[PDB]
């Protein structure tokens, strides 16, 4: 196994990478800017190096830095976390060349899923659901025209009012009025009101994969995720074959190696690819929780050449789990809200986790991103599972700064999530957004 | 489910009430002393009720007291907890007859167990596995009957053969019992309706003690065979019919070489319960509240599967080189968290631990796929573990989950007095 290594990343995130590093007995190299010097995980790393000043750009962002780290500490393997350098396939190349492992997919990976083209190219030939449209422009003819539409079905857009198209009689305008827009078009299937399921895969590198369930992060505001769970209600074990094996087959003939995720629009029983997140994600703790696997563990071993323990018949989804995203924000302008941190009270008990690094007396620097922690709140079944979260939110205090747990209670309040199934704009509906 | 609930007790264990009644939507009432006033679990009740002075005597322990709280509130049950008056016959009895309901077994039962001997008895006629002896001058007969018990053998010294005997006994003549010299200490789980249905949740392992006091728990126990365990939770279980059980509850043995050998049960809730709801998904409170607002049980035995390995680290204000307790003022407080880790405990930051009550002020519960995962999170969890401003028990903790016996499990009752020392 890895001998020692770099958390390329801070905040929350690193601290649950050095909690993983620790079990495994992997040494930890913390790399910090000048401002996260009293950050949690920097506090409990076996080494440190302070790789430039406060902001990201001189700090999070400076590969050199990031790498002449990896010289010196004689670490052999660096975590991109996610956000920063995650998919830099840049860097990814350049920790390589460098003499190091990245833990992730490999760069030419990175690229192909970098750019929708060849993805959903990728994505097409590897039999995953797009959504659908018209292959090549769209021509002349309006018998073919309006035979292409049954084929995918009304509602349909062609790419000034933006225009839907609901059946024939409006087909042939719409279609000319925006070929007359230009002094070459196209026309695609209408989701008017999706839900975001995403799928969690796992890969090898050496042609095993395995898909573990989903997680359902429909509640978005300012298409940025508030609350995500698992599994996805409404999911038959049924269509959760389908979709995963799927997807486990791309990831093979794509040669992925490492944890990703592939996100897609739901709607009406159908799937619609949408993009390919290749690291790990915020909210891979509510998949922990229901397959009982962990994901960052998992993730190492790979990197060590070490194939894929599990089997997919060995991964089974149990219960269901939740997550509130916590953040220190304005409630007007949704930007972070910097400060210190008077009182801290964490919420416990069964089947609840918390991921923050946070901590009393603890500043919020206006540097980074809002983000301050996550509630994931497990049970038998959901309604289990919203009532814990509801609680440990009661409990929470987080004095000193303008937090967004109201919100968070109000939507485990809400009727319509609490009957589940909401849509991507629910959210900023209920909002007035 | 009941409307409104009392929660006798107080810290650690009745945090844990209060949330499994919001869960359920029961409201809570909540007594506490006038130097419990600031706990956690009362900051965050529904109802609140002074019942006297801090000295327990006057408080936790006023009958009357907190009989009166659930009149005036309109409360239809009351939860004992455990420790306190959890195994009162008498609170028992009293409280039902005011018309209450106890969450608990009946006050009958509370007696019947309450009595070293008369336990025993009913344990004889369920069936469960007691300590063989001689069941009631001759040196013939004396022995064939050790023969039967098997050696080593005591005479309530030490016997290891036939020899010995005489000696030994007519040193002790200036009864005959089974000897036990390294048992480990193996508890199983029960629940039982009432209405005739009896479930057990695998067993536990508190071998590691001090002053007979639990230090550390897990569960599963290690080296117990499904086989084993079987044969043991089905004879609890029986038992619990027999005797007419209710609630939760559990049966204490000793382990030695393949047999159990019945100590005790504790009519009762038990502090290291949580360790079984990790390894069975089970809310044992939960279940508490529901056999008692009449419903049967909701589990099947069948449905009863145990999955991982769960440890528990108990955590005390004491000084861990004296052993005395540690009242005080936590000025800085931080508590561990990640998968598979659960920190139960009233403690916050600012908090003052008083002097009155006993030592424990938390308990840290570590989960994993297996003992070595758990062991692992345990450390990381300690580590993580901040408390400042008291003398704790974290860092005999910490030195307990490094010990290499400990690792590898299998450990006795006596292996900390030792380890530490205090054998002496």
């Amino acid at each position: 196994m890895l001998d020692k290594i770099v958390i390329a990343n801070r905040g929350e995130i690193a601290l649950r990478i050095l909690r993983a590093c620790k079990e495994l007995g992997i040494k930890t190299v913390a790399v910090h800017s000048s401002a996260d010097r009293d950050l949690k995980h920097v506090l409990l790393a076996d080494e440190t190096v302070c790789i430039g000043p406060a902001p990201s750009v001189k700090s999070y962002l400076n590969i050199p830095a990031i790498i002449s780290a990896a010289e010196i500490t004689g670490a052999v393997a660096i975590h991109p976390g996610y956000g920063f350098l995650s998919e830099n396939a840049n860097f990814a190349e350049q920790v390589e060349r460098s003499g190091f492992i990245f833990i992730g997919p490999k760069a030419e990976t990175i690229r192909l899923m970098g750019d929708k083209v060849s993805a959903i190219a990728a994505m097409k030939k590897a039999g995953v659901p797009c959504v659908p449209g018209s292959d090549g422009p769209l021509g002349d003819d309006m018998d073919k025209n309006r035979a292409i539409a049954k084929r995918i079905g009304y509602p349909v857009i062609i790419k000034r009012g933006m225009r839907v198209v609901r059946g024939d009689a409006e087909l042939a305008q719409s279609i000319s009025m925006t070929r007359a827009e230009a002094k070459m078009v196209y026309m695609e299937k209408y989701l008017e009101n999706p839900r975001h399921v995403e799928i969690q895969v796992l890969a090898d590198g050496q042609g095993n994969a395995i898909y573990l369930a989903e997680r359902d992060c429909s509640m978005q505001r300012r298409h940025q995720k508030v609350v995500e769970e698992a599994p996805a209600p409404g999911i038959t074990p049924e269509l959760r074959r389908y979709i995963g094996e799927r997807c486990a087959k791309a990831c093979v003939d794509i040669g992925y190696r490492g944890a990703g995720t592939f996100e897609f629009l739901f709607e009406n029983g159908e799937f619609y690819f949408i993009e390919m997140n290749t690291r790990i994600q915020v909210e891979h703790p509510v998949t922990e929780m229901i397959t009982g696997v962990d994901l960052i563990k998992e993730q190492l071993r790979i990197a060590a050449g070490q194939p894929l323990s599990i089997k997919q018949e060995e991964v089974h989804v149990r219960g269901h789990a939740v997550e509130c995203r916590i953040n220190a924000e304005d409630p007007n302008t949704f930007l972070p809200s910097p400060g210190k941190i008077t009182r801290f009270h964490a919420p416990g008990g069964f089947g609840v986790r918390w991921e923050s690094h946070i901590y009393a007396g603890y500043t919020v620097p206006p540097y980074y991103d809002s983000m301050i922690g996550k509630l994931i709140c497990y049970g038998e079944n959901r309604d289990v599972a919203i009532a814990r979260m509801k609680n440990a939110l009661q409990e929470l205090i987080i004095d000193g700064i303008k937090t967004n747990v109201d919100l968070q209670i109000r939507i485990m309040n809400d009727e319509n999530f609490q009957h589940g199934g909401t849509n991507i704009h629910y959210l900023e509906k209920k909002l007035g957004l």
